[PDB]
């Protein structure tokens, strides 16, 4: 099965940096996220791993399912928010691309103790 | 040639999505015939741009022992080259398949871009 870690990293981490407009709909589609349904939401971080990984030693906060374990990045970093369009049809998953600058947060666990869960942009 | 084009020369064919001569006249073409029979080589039917985000995708080990091989997320149509048992440089013989499967590329340099194939899964 594959690994929270694993998961989070095919879901969230494209750490080869999204100018276009049709970013969301290729990345969406290559990692997975279009296969059954358009996932409707999703983040992708554009920062080493090495930097995303790093968070988990960064501000304790709060999760939003209340669980104690995420953290938010003392830095801002690049990300890209995809969003599907209000008129996206499965299986013609078609998505908005927005380029921002947030911290996020991320829930950490394992050993490695690395992220596991995307909980926020902020 | 970079090791990039080399890649690119090597390994890409996003113009076809293979005939069973696909393998004789492509091992040909990509000069992959000119020293000796490559024994095995693989044809990605992907854009440039798919190929490329496999660098940024499910980091594996490489054959040989390095860290810098990664396993694309979704399968891709492929055609494998293998030479046959009766083939004879300089008239190199190729069986050609067609196959659709995750590949795994090693990948280098800044900007970080495929560079060999490793294998398909
Ligand atoms: O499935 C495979 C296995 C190997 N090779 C080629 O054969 C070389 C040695 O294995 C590799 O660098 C690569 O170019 C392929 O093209 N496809």
């Amino acid at each position: 099965k594959e690994t929270a870690a694993a998961k989070f990293e095919r879901q969230h981490m494209d750490s080869s940096t999204a100018s276009s407009s049709n970013y969301c709909n290729q990345m969406m589609k290559s990692r997975n996220l279009t296969k059954d349904r358009c996932k409707p939401v999703n983040t992708f971080v554009h920062e080493s791993l090495a930097d995303v990984q790093a968070v988990c030693s960064q501000k304790n906060v709060a999760c939003k399912n209340g669980q104690t374990n995420c953290y938010q990045s003392y830095s801002t970093m690049s990300i890209t928010d995809c969003r599907e369009t209000g008129s996206s049809k499965y299986p013609n998953c078609a998505y908005k691309t927005t380029q921002a600058n947030k911290h996020i947060i991320v829930a950490c666990e394992g050993n490695p103790y690395v992220p596991v869960h995307f909980d926020a942009s902020v």
